């Protein structure tokens, strides 16, 4: 890397670190377009702008630094917030979005193609509100910022007693060694950094399935330090972004990274949850023959109902042309599988982290060679066979890494939920309404998010008469469905 | 009694029935034997539970539509030891050959295709009336009419106990409810504590469908619900399969049998976009129609638009569309005023509930209108103003069951394995604590079991989590695999 | 003659017929009246050409399947002045109510659902035999059996003229051809120059389907074709609509009526991927089956793969698949050897041609096999080796027409407006030059007219080229719009 | 432009002009991938390599200078040809493909973002075989090289008699003024350039519908100077490339250029021929509600059968979000239409030239303003309304201009037909088999193209028995369909 890990500042004194500030004008042009595609965000600015509900608030966000996220940030700032941000993936930043935000609106520490050390430095920077303290609020995607704070508190409690430091030797996970080393270094400067932080944090709102999994784990073990709102599981997030967003951005990533024809191919989708449903839909609708793997018999049965074959990976590894992992689990596509794939099979992950595909096993395979075709398209050649596979985005989120992730309209659904969650936490900061638990937004607000997006599309809703509303036992104004309704 | 009185017949062994034609039993058996192969969950239930006879001594009254699929369910209950009496929950949904085979071989059945409402309610009363040994212990219901009769019967019996007063159909202007009050009145002459006994003995009801479950929550909210209920509809393996994929199959089947109309190239309106509407819209669009959805729920409307469907109000499209399908579970969707604007030979049907999604009452009384029956369950109503018609299917009642055969066996095996599980759970807790006078759903592990029992038939090969992987996603190797509030 | 002799009946006015049940005429009329609305091309043909009576004096024999759709075609021919006699070209395809309404109201008809082959050929002979005034002038054929009878009849008459020898069914081992030779033999006793007269007078034949057109080219190549032929199948508005979208409709309809099987979740094999196979595969995949295609043509195979369908040989999939559909127009696609490998209750059907895509002969003679009829046109053949069955639809004959109602009216209006146009063209050139003893297709401007006549019904609004735009793409404003070899 | 219109030369003396030669290594990496996706081309190299059928031949091609075309060029050269090339569109060149070819294989005059003067200069250069003469063979796409030769001959015949030059004032078409001026300049150096050329040209093979239209016009008016093979109308070209290729590359162009969500939108496809069918399929399968316009009642009826609404443009102009022209005709989307479109409606052309969309009217609208978002995405703002539209690739082919055009696999079908057509013309150069008319390849070769692509996809063909072949009256080895079969 040529990056020097020293913050820069705007003329006004606001910190940042981005690839290229000269891209700000281009960022602004695309943000202007995105705004039109994001009516829920823009409506939120109109509704809440006058009252400046986030005046005086300090918000840290660790969410992919895209054009979409720029619109979200500029909604928080339109509402009065001061904001610091980082990306939650080393390849997901759109550098022009980051530049525009750094120039005009918020402190940003993000660039496309970070190293893992840089990633974690940016995370620290986004949390670093200086001696006065902060953040008041956190917007998280995947849970890494939340993780750092919780791990930090734990380390601080040990250090305070015995003077023991985290030891990277205690983990075999190369990235978690980084984390432990950063926590150690922080103890050596301020051994109560995270204590002070957690005592000020009003809450976190979490974007994605994997992050929410991490939250429920912390709830269950009594370690969660502050309230959390699960944004993922709003209906208007999970059943839109995860599904329709990947239906858009999976083929976009494939096409940009490889230009491969999807029609006529065999594609394997590991998992058939919301993401796998959307990926399988895209591949099928592009003319691929899609094979699904699953552990959940209900999801497997759904896939069969949709005309998809359900097999185990071992039955199709030498046949398939394209492999997509969507599971949120580890150890889906191992080195042993990769070695059996046809020459130039495309292997990618749209789920989580770097461990759905066995990138560790690949990189450490004796005699393997990596040929970079272009950024985020790598061909790995095996010495036994002298054939190769194509790995996208080093096994990290392929849609954001190889293309631009989901489009604005669907991200407006997700991010209107984020605004609503942040407003709820902040408005209730002094009320005691929320405990140190995980909450979801109520149905009437989930419905409001949908309703805010109808006019853009020309969708005309019918109004119940009072008689009709009574007949199905709902209010005229909703909510319209029972608590456990699945849509 | 009356020349035209409805009277039960009896098999050689004395078991009561009333069906269209007992000579259709052999045909019924032939199609049941095919259905069994298509219903692995039910057959697996027979293999697993048959030897232990878990329903020994239990009496079950059911009202699931008297189809070939229901026949396999009935014969699973009897394989498990139950004694069964049955009726259909719709006047047009019985498959007469299914009813005959069951009547001959397995259970008392009071059902035929083309009942009147008077006949319908008589059949329901008969399915309930077990004679001096009492019963039922268990109820399987679809839409809640059996449950309603019991609750209304208790109320009438209370009044009778206090004052000796009988119900009086003159007290209501609801044509159907007049029939119900009449049934109860005449029933007090034979056994004025029928329903009180029943509600001391009934263990619970398991309810098939969305509208029936609405009715159960209304009774729970008002404190009138008399016994526990399991909401089978809201198992994932019911709602997300039957309501969705079932209708995807049976909607076009009903249209094609009733009318033979080409769906391709048409404009079709689907009112509602819940599970049934989603499946109907899918079928229509799959077949080459251009589908327009109406909705009241902004989430469902946004879903439709994501799927490439136009969302409008009915008024916007009523003069243009060729096919109209109501899926709402609500009233007053397609009114006479709408019908008067429709083109010649627009097809109008209901796959949701009852007879009131389409304004059949308003149609009946429209001045100068003429109903011309094309064939059973296809009727062309001619508007005098224009000398044009609309084609109403199944008199505005469930078109899939009324004009075709309803859902296919495989998906009904999913629904009905949930029914068997529900029945077993209610009975196995007959003397327990676990179920109060409230509505319950089956637990996720059993929902997953239902799906798992259907995979082999389709050749679907499931992956097994390693222990390490199961821990990584915080689930047990054996499931359940998803959080409580997962939506699939 | 024989106790069981087939004898014609006569209407009050003396017109001959033989149908299942004349009492079904009113029902037939009701459904014809609905079909008319769905068949704008035919109704427009009546409006345009009715007053000029272009078929005055013409006698037309037809064999298009005797459906409600065909009824609208017949009544278009009669509206234009023709006298008509008709039979069905399949033993299972007649809709008896359609046949009765036509027999009552419009034309001599010899057709019922469930004919024997002996009855089939008798009906064909009757549709041809006009009595002393002679006829037909024109033939409408589907599959070529009527055309074949005439050609075989001429040959027999030649032999008879030369030597007085009659055909002898002993001369052939082909069971069906024995029947044909018998018909001709007995026909020489009544009119030994029937077919010679016919082939001096017949103006031409218009042929509906791919296999019939194959037969016509074989006769043209060998120099035996006796009169002009118009290949209606290969109008774009026939092949690319009926064969494709028609089957997309009528394949699933046949499956659902015959078996009620859930298509979703199954594996379905479609043998062939021409127009019919494309439409069948589309329906199956639309319905949620996983479709595997077999093909001999690499172009068609590549098309299937582009559409996300697996292409394999039958042998690769015979033990796994749930549904098999032959679409080829070829012989010996699904042999007994294949059938013996199929799973219990695999469904096996033919939508292509004749009775020889599936090896029904081999099935019949398989040692120990047992045919169990479930209901008409659904038969379960039980293999003794495994005590498992296969479900054969319509005895291996066209399953869509045999198990359901064939294509719907709208798409048949496209096909049948081409038939009317073909008939008009042959007749209007009755004394001309234009048509020799060869196969012709209709010109593109008429193909376009057929489509144009169907747009209004669907609300499709066509753009008009400016003069400048028409010149830019080198077409006339009024069309034709595409080059001769355009494939659509 | 910063381009200097002077040829460069390789070390070996071969001429070229490309954007950036340093991109050759990257070009080569992607060509290596494409080869695997192009089995028909690679099989052609294996079959015909030994015999070197194009040894001694000089081939000019004017076909989009993509990675796909690079594989085609390198098949011609593997077979012995010496090659000169240009792109047939100002935005379709992939600069890394051009560089690799310029370095390794053939003279290339092509770059992404040419001006029209540069485009025509490159065309001249690709035809310029120096004093020895050439080309022997032409590969054309859209007919511009063919046009230049025919117009040139005509001008030469006039000039030879009266000394009259072409006069650009005789056309109001800005681009045809360029052409006439280049012909005039050429008369002033060699007044028999095109005569000599045409007397040596063995034939042309033409890629696309519009080009074939131009050929049939020249046939019909007796002006066609040499044999032509219509490659477009091979079944394995028209019903694959035009259909499935656009089903891939239309959404790719939209997504790269705009990142707009297609799902939930209304999209208008003008035309429903092969290209419009493929575009409508893509849009529908992505979740857009597609409205088709058509002049051909058969095509309109097909669209209705597929569940698409057929209307005139005027009925939907203010509703639709995305407009795609596929017609090969002019004056589809006029200025008057554009002025009625909603803010940020996307307008693009995947058919031909620059006149499906009224780019002239737009550019000359008083007070209009153009804002370039990024190359090939332009927002035009109207003064009456102060709202804008988004024009892709300046109204030129959007798939090639905004993305990378069709993928390799389908282009292997098209380009195997091109190889076969060139081999036919060249092998028959001295035989008199071909007249000055337009031919199509025979069915057995069309079938061979398909068959060459089956193994890649795992498609297993059934073999007819002799009895079966007889039954349907075809040979065991084909061809399998009648002459007029439409597939
Ligand atoms: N890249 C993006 O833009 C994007 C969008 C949304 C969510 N996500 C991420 O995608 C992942 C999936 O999210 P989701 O909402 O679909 O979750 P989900 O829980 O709905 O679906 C995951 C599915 O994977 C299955 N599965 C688990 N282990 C498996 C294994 N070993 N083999 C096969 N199947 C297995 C599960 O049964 C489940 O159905 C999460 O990591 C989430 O954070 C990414
Ligand atoms: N960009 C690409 O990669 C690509 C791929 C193949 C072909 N092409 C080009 O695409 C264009 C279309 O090719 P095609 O093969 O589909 O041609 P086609 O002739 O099959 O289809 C064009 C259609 O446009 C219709 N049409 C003509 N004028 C119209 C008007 N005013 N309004 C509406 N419809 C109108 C015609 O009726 C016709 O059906 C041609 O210019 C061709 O060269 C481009
Ligand atoms: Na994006
Ligand atoms: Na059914
Ligand atoms: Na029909
Ligand atoms: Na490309």
């Amino acid at each position: 890397s040529h990056m020097a890990l020293l913050v820069e500042k705007t003329t006004s004194g606001r910190e940042y670190k981005v690839k290229d500030m000269s891209q700000a004008d281009f960022g602004r042009l695309e943000i202007e377009l995105a705004e039109v595609e994001m009516p829920g965000l823009m409506a939120s600015r109109s509704e809440f702008g006058p009252s400046q509900p986030f005046k005086g608030a300090k918000i840290t966000g660790s969410l992919h630094m895209t054009i979409q996220t720029a619109v979200l940030i500029e909604t928080l700032t339109a509402l009065g917030a001061e904001v610091r941000w980082c990306s939650c993936n080393i390849f997901s930043t759109q550098d022009h979005a980051a530049a525009a935000i750094a120039r005009d609106s918020a402190a940003v520490f993000a660039w496309k193609g970070e190293t893992l050390q840089e990633y974690w430095w940016c995370t620290e920077r986004a949390l670093d509100w200086g001696p006065g303290g902060g953040p008041d609020l956190i917007v998280d995607d995947g849970g890494d910022t939340t993780l750092l704070i919780h791990e930090g508190v734990k380390a601080e409690e040990i250090y305070e007693k015995s003077g023991q430091f985290p030891d990277p030797d205690s983990t075999d996970n190369a990235e978690f060694k980084i984390v432990l080393s950063i926590i150690k270094e922080g103890l050596k400067t301020d051994p109560k950094r995270y204590h002070k932080m957690k005592d000020r944090v009003v809450g976190v709102s979490e974007e994605t399935t994997t992050g929410v999994k991490r939250l429920y784990q912390m709830q269950a073990n009594g370690t969660l330090l502050f309230p959390a709102i699960n944004v993922n599981d709003s209906v208007t997030k999970s059943k839109f972004d995860n599904l329709y967003g990947c239906r858009h951005s999976l083929p976009d990533g494939l096409m940009r990274a490889t230009d491969v024809m999807i029609a006529g191919k065999v594609a394997v989708v590991a998992g058939y949850g919301d993401v796998g449903k959307g990926c399988a839909a895209a591949l099928k609708q592009a003319g691929a023959r899609v094979i699904v793997t699953e552990i959940d018999p209900i999801c497997a049965l759904q896939a069969t109902m949709e005309g998809l074959q359900v097999l185990t990976l071992e039955d199709v590894v030498s046949e398939a042309d394209i492999f997509v992992t969507t599971t949120g689990n580890k150890d889906i596509i191992m080195l042993d599988h990769m070695k059996k794939m046809k020459n130039n099979a495309i292997v990618c992950n749209i789920g989580h982290f770097d461990n759905e595909i066995d990138m560790l096993g690949l990189e450490t395979h004796p005699g393997v060679k990596r040929i970079t075709i272009k950024p985020q398209t790598d061909r790995w050649v095996f010495p036994e066979t002298n054939t190769g596979i194509i790995i996208l985005a080093e096994g990290r989120l392929m849609n954001l890494g190889c293309a631009t992730g989901h489009p604005s309209f669907v991200m407006s659904c997700s991010f209107t939920n984020q605004v609503i969650a942040q407003l709820e936490l902040w408005n209730e900061k002094s009320s005691g309404k929320y405990e140190k638990k995980v909450y979801v937004l109520p149905k009437h607000l989930d419905e409001k998010v949908a309703a805010l997006h109808l006019e853009k599309l020309g969708a005309k809703l019918t109004k119940l008469s009072k008689d009709q509303a009574d007949y199905i036992s709902v209010p005229v104004e909703g909510p319209y469905k029972p608590f456990h309704y699945r849509y």
